[PDB]
């Protein structure tokens, strides 16, 4: 097995014995296997395999995403980070000098996950509605990306919201849109179309891609703030 660096820095490429590829990023918390993944131990460092089927963004890079604004040292106002393995991955890929505040609505989700993210002291989770941005405002500064994997009807609204409120000048936000949550009725592409309508009404949309097959009617959104 060997490990070397992604085009995305913080990022990794594992190549397993037989010559096939997965992406990985380097454990911020040596010794921790929480979500039983798979680690690759590699000199002297742990890698933690990125699953693209227990993560939309995982799936998203596999699937070639060529814009991430996640970067080493970042902060992100992560809407939704109960979800997956993601926030893992990206607590790991901001490091010690990145902050990510995770939002969640429910009480019983943000008291399941902090034994989970207990160690990832980078994570702070925050009990707030993503609806009312606004809320949270003491708790929260300005950051350089948005993430949001929030399932409703409103959800490029909540990402505008959000970043009226917190998002840095020419920072960044990632969406990842379940179609059929917006609307069951229309086409997932015509519900894709329509988010991208609205998301432009404030943003520039820099990509878009689906991430079949490891999601079904899913894309993911990557826009910029003017």
């Amino acid at each position: 097995v060997e490990v070397k660096k992604h085009k995305f820095p913080g990022v990794y490429v594992v190549i397993d014995d037989d010559g096939s590829e997965k992406i990985a990023t380097k454990n911020l918390v040596p010794g921790q296997r929480v979500y039983g993944e798979r680690v690759i131990k590699w000199e002297g460092e742990e890698y933690r395999i990125w699953n693209p089927h227990r993560s939309k963004l995982g799936a998203a890079i596999v699937n070639g995403l060529k814009n991430f604004p996640i970067k080493p040292g970042k902060s992100v106002l992560y809407l939704g980070i109960a979800s997956g393995t993601t926030a893992s991955h990206v607590s790991d890929i901001v490091g010690w000098e990145g902050k990510i505040y995770g939002i969640e609505f429910s009480p019983r989700v943000l008291r399941e996950l902090v034994p989970i993210v207990e160690e990832r002291r980078n994570i702070i989770p925050i009990l707030g509605d993503a609806t009312k941005p606004e809320e949270y405002r003491a708790l929260v500064t300005k950051v350089d990306v948005i993430f949001e994997d929030v399932a409703q009807p409103t959800q490029a609204k909540i990402l505008i919201d959000n970043a009226k409120a917190y998002l840095k000048r020419g920072g960044y936000g990632m969406i990842a849109v379940k179609s059929r949550s917006i609307d069951v009725t229309k086409e997932p592409e015509q519900v894709f179309k329509e988010v991208e309508r609205l998301l432009s009404e404030y943003f520039e949309v820099i990509e878009r891609l689906n991430l079949e097959p490891y999601e079904k009617d899913h894309a993911l959104f990557v826009v910029r703030k003017p």
